[PDB]
């Protein structure tokens, strides 16, 4: 009835595809070598989303369990606590981030079912992950970019799940610089330097800050408030980029590949609906993303959990 997990992999290794300093011009040849060594890790990630997804949806406990018991088998196996491989970027780091991000959201969802014996087992697993995620961002010399952000949400909801208040004030700390770094014209200084994809990143930058903040909603407090709705800036700015690129193009002197939002407008413009400038966006299908938890357009609507913790 629960179909087996795959086996779990101590070390990744992932390959980075952008040819240019910029991070904007792809290899498809590197892409694609990328793609196959980190399609069991994906595979695993859609998994784990879409059985908590079901949860979510109709409250089966079936679903619950075998998310639950699919988490236990990669902490027992101690999966990605090995040695992220560096091939030609630290892409292998970036993976573990985003791995993290998709199983403790995933774990999150699930939570009110863990019996004591899977708390014991998968609360140390995604605790070591997280922390293991926050040393790399001790050294200076790593650009806080949105792979902060996306590095932030993971040990967040690891917080959150695992009850750990360190975690939970470091995944503050990580929204809070992305917030930090939004000028007046929504626009993130590392995020403008990316050329053709300048706009891709902004909306990539914001969707973990969004989620991040989702999850404050689940404790009681509020984080959109901070420095003013900054965060408001950022989202007008993207989604004014979906419709018009005529701000990035002459901002980076790059043509922008055309962007459509992602499902972070599914919450946003139910906390922000500005003057529906997110409803297009919104209209355009379910939103499915396992790195931000899933089906974001269930978990906006109908909430992130079942039970309030």
């Amino acid at each position: 009835a629960c179909p087996a997990p795959p086996p779990g992999q101590p070390d990744i290794r992932a390959i980075g595809y952008y040819t240019d300093k910029a991070g904007s011009v792809i290899d498809p040849a590197l892409q694609q070598q990328n793609k196959d060594a980190t399609a069991p890790l994906d595979r695993y990630a859609a998994d784990v989303a879409r059985m908590s997804d079901d949860y979510l949806r109709n409250g089966d406990p079936a679903a619950a369990q075998c998310t639950l018991s699919w988490l236990g088998a990669w902490a027992d196996d101690g999966a990605m606590l090995g040695q992220m491989i560096r091939v030609n970027n630290d892409q292998s780091f970036y993976m573990r981030q985003w791995m993290l991000d998709a199983v403790a959201m995933a774990y999150l969802k699930v939570h009110d079912q863990a019996n004591p014996q899977q708390r014991a087992r998968i609360d140390p697993w995604l605790q070591k992950l997280a922390r293991a995620n926050l040393a790399y961002w001790d050294n200076p010399k790593r650009r806080r970019n949105n792979h902060y952000y996306w590095g932030g949400l993971g040990v967040l909801a690891t917080g959150l799940a695992t009850d750990d208040d360190a975690l939970w004030q470091a995944g503050h700390a990580a929204f809070q610089k992305g917030i930090d770094d939004i000028q007046d014209d929504g626009s993130l200084p590392l995020e403008m330097a990316r050329g053709q994809r300048a706009l891709h990143y902004h909306d990539y930058a914001l969707a973990p800050l969004v989620m991040m903040a989702e999850l404050a909603r689940l404790r009681g407090q509020d984080w959109y408030a901070s420095r003013n709705h900054a965060i408001d800036r950022l989202a007008r700015r993207v989604i004014e980029g979906s419709r018009d690129p005529a701000w990035f193009n002459q901002h980076t002197g790059a043509a922008q590949l055309p962007l459509q939002a992602s499902g972070w407008v599914e919450f946003y413009r139910l906390r922000s609906p500005d003057g529906g400038v997110f409803d297009a966006a919104h209209a355009r299908g379910p939103f499915h993303s396992p790195r931000l938890g899933g089906d974001l357009t269930l978990m906006a609507t109908h909430g992130i959990v079942r039970t309030p913790l």
